[PDB]
């Protein structure tokens, strides 16, 4: 059977994209994945993650979904972040199952619940893919839990790939905006970037997520007085 | 017996490092190597094969950055450098693996024009370390050996992958530098551009290559 891990990267920053990745492989090639050393701590450097991605992509089937801040802002005009995650996680799952044309077999999906309601996340996920599962006569096993990229290899692979992809996009933003920092408000470089940018253009830059506190607060303040 | 393949990457470019690699494996386990079908590929699949290969056999590597190349060429030529680097990785394998009272077959991918002479110089280089190891050493060098012998294809795959890691990274400190060869207008460009702005050649440029020697002569300084 096929074993699939799904995770995401970039959920926390006030800027940049979110990347959702599903990583699938034959359960029989599982020892091969472990040997690749994905069983590493989440303390990897950007360079090491980039290296690992190359090996991982050669080993399994990789489905990716990149949501730039502009799409995230648009979607959030109607649905919240948790819905976006549920939708994106289910979409890469269904897309990977359809592209590999998996059917009439067992299948296992491991997902990393990055939000506060693990059970809600898993139940929503299964509700989204139930149609395709039954339609394809698949006998699925779904497992959702926090910090899953720390315990299930395929989820670890999905995580590393999603973060490496995000790193690539962010690296090029620097050529457009300069040193934008880590993307978190704990970094003066990121605060300086957004504040200085807004002061000059009277609008947030295209990569800013309008619904994150840091950015909303900047907008709320511009409207005072 | 022990089978060893020796190849290199980056012999021709006007920039970047030269990588020499020697891959060794027990002949009894050679099928574990052929099973990989080592005898072009993406930089992804190659990086993958390199990891599998370094786990499969004994891999000895020598990386010569342009700076070292330039310094060495102030006294010896490129063919001489290859004799030294190729013989050195072979001596290290023999010594580190402590091979003795055994048969060894060394396959060399030889780019130089006079292969038999390269072979003799190589042989002359390892004479001292093998004299008292009671080894039956068979040396075979030829052009395009990486297309004929699995152990040589392995070394070639590894050396190219090593060179790519270094070169692909440079593309972030200099931007698109081209292929490293003169044909690539971005290579012959990146050099001229750096020279006009810096008044010197970039550190990764090989000073003795025609393109670089020419750039240096135009200013008529040297």
């Amino acid at each position: 059977m096929i074993i699939i891990g799904i995770d995401e990267a970039g959920r926390g920053p006030v800027l940049g994209p979110m990347v959702v990745c599903a990583f699938a492989i034959e359960k029989e090639r599982e020892e091969e994945l472990k040997k690749l050393g994905v069983k590493d701590s989440k303390e990897l450097t950007k360079n090491k993650r980039a290296y690992l991605k190359k090996l991982l992509e050669n080993l399994g089937y990789v489905e990716k979904r990149i949501l730039e801040a502009e799409e995230i802002n648009q979607l959030m005009n109607s649905i919240n972040l948790n819905d976006i995650e549920i939708n994106a996680f289910s979409k890469v799952a269904k897309n990977l199952i359809e592209k590999l044309n998996i059917r009439d077999d067992e299948i296992e999906i491991y997902i990393d619940a990055c939000s506060t309601n693990t059970k809600k996340f898993e139940d929503s996920f299964k509700d989204k893919i139930e149609d395709i599962i039954k339609e394809r006569n698949l006998n699925i096993k779904i497992i959702a839990e926090h910090k899953a990229d720390a315990k299930y290899p395929v989820v670890s692979a999905a995580s590393i790939i999603a973060k490496a992809e995000r790193d690539e996009i962010i690296d090029y933003y620097k050529k457009i905006y300069g040193d934008i920092g880590s993307g978190y408000p704990s970094d003066p470089k990121t605060i300086k970037f957004l504040e200085d940018y807004f002061k000059k253009h009277k609008k947030l830059p295209d990569i800013a997520r309008t619904h994150w506190k840091t950015c909303k607060r900047i907008l709320d303040k511009s409207k005072q007085t």
